[PDB]
């Protein structure tokens, strides 16, 4: 929906905290799109894989429920309790202290994850920064994908909440959003100066 | 048409021999692509390159045919006669011994190869793939493209079966498909027994 | 205008020029690309970024002339005076004897401009081949991204002729015209003779 999109306007966010954190491009890549974000006012604009994985997300949210019996709340863009202009989005509030994240991803990316029985780092530290802006204790991850016989369809982990990757993850967050901002300052007084 | 694309889900095929075959990740890209078409039972689903190529390829048949005299006759897909699950789809079977192999690339692939007068080494797998599937004794490759002047149009030359070449696919392949059909039993056996 | 694409049919172009130039397979793919265009009689055929950005040109050459006052000609593709095959196509001619070149990029490009104060040198290249085919004294360089605060979305610099970086220019876009034009002669003679 457009209300959260504008909530994550220029915002580093869980997802993308990898990104963030890599030993790269992606990095300055990513820092550049928040840049333009805030210094334009909005953001740029998806596959048929990320379409359809999209279409499955809520087969997979109610195969978990099934599976559980959990109470999981939907919820928009939970900004970190103290530093600014950093959030997440989980895919549900579970319980009083879990947390969800669901994956419809290609058939090959589900059976590497059925295959090896762990999360790649990368959806770790994006869990780990959910737990980090919600206070939530774990995070169940769930992968789904229905074009797969049945019993390999569905599979679900849970990761408990780290408050050392999450301390970690804090302080590059905000070393990176220190950056961000300087570099948007920066810009503002050559432009200012030189108008 | 959708007769041969369910003649050809989850097999290895001629054209293909060469991911099989090559020195990395397209081999393992290969294989999962292959993995998935059993597991899903079904392909997924093109440039205007490749859609212009197929569209002239009964041009190119035409010219062949008008070049030489013989006797073509189209085909589907055609299975090895030992190794089960591998296969080729020649574009033709050229009189009693012969196959036909056609190109309609983009014209720069199409100049390299009157260039050069020899086909991509992984166009030689594809038909000595295609030998080995029909036991037939010579393959005709074609390349074609009508944007030219009218003598680099069409290019033709003939390739002699290879017991050889043909040893050595038949073992990558078979130990390949030994792989691949292990991964798929492992698979099951994990999610079979956790669920 | 379909005009000028027939003028620029197979011509080296001042904004290929850093392809002829680099130190690599950029080169040689625009080889191939004026090979084809050649011999085939045309050339082939851009996201919503370029889309974007040729609708915004008019923006930006009315932002300059705000600026400046002056008076700008707009122009087809100027061949060179003497070497044959090669030419521009300045967005402008200012005044009596200068150009323009606009560019309107992602912002984060135009942000890279702004914060450097220098245009990248394959536009170097690419402006001082306009003055070498118009045989004009400077070119105005503007870069403009209204999607910004006012004070950042438009920036201009001058780049003076330069008859050193010119000379070395004219003889590489003459040798590498050389290697095309031998490059089709010779494939000619093959296809001919092989006829
Ligand atoms: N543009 C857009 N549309 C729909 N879904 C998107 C989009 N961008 C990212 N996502 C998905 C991918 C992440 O799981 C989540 C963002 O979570 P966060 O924790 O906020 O990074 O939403
Ligand atoms: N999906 C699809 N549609 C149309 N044509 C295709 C497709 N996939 C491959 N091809 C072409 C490319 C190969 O020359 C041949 C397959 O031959 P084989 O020997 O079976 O590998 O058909
Ligand atoms: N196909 C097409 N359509 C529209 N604009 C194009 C096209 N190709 C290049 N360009 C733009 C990019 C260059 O600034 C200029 C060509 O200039 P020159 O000095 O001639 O290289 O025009
Ligand atoms: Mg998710
Ligand atoms: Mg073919
Ligand atoms: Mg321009």
């Amino acid at each position: 929906t457009e209300e959260w999109f504008a909530a994550r306007l220029g915002k580093v966010t869980a997802s993308r905290v990898a990104d963030v954190m890599t030993k790269a491009a992606s990095r300055q890549n990513y820092m550049a799109e928040l840049i333009c974000q805030r210094l334009t006012g909005t953001q740029e604009i998806s596959n048929a894989a990320m379409q359809r994985g999209t279409e499955l997300e809520p087969h997979a949210r109610a195969r978990y429920i099934i599976e559980t019996g959990e109470i999981v709340t939907e919820v928009g863009l939970i900004d970190h309790p103290t530093i600014a202009g950093f959030g997440a989005s989980p895919d549900g509030l579970v319980g009083d202290t879990g947390l969800i994240e669901i994956k419809c991803p290609n058939t090959w990316t589900h059976i590497e994850t059925i295959k090896t029985g762990k999360p790649k780092p990368e959806y770790i530290k994006q869990m780990q920064t959910q737990m980090a802006c919600t206070g939530r204790q774990w995070c169940d991850f769930v992968s789904y994908d229905d074009r797969l016989p049945d019993d390999m369809q569905y599979f679900c982990t849970r990761i408990e909440r780290d408050d050392a990757l999450i301390a970690e993850i804090e302080t590059e967050v905000s070393a990176f959003l220190a950056e961000l901002e300087a570099e948007i300052e920066y810009l503002k007084r050559k432009a200012a100066k030189l108008a």
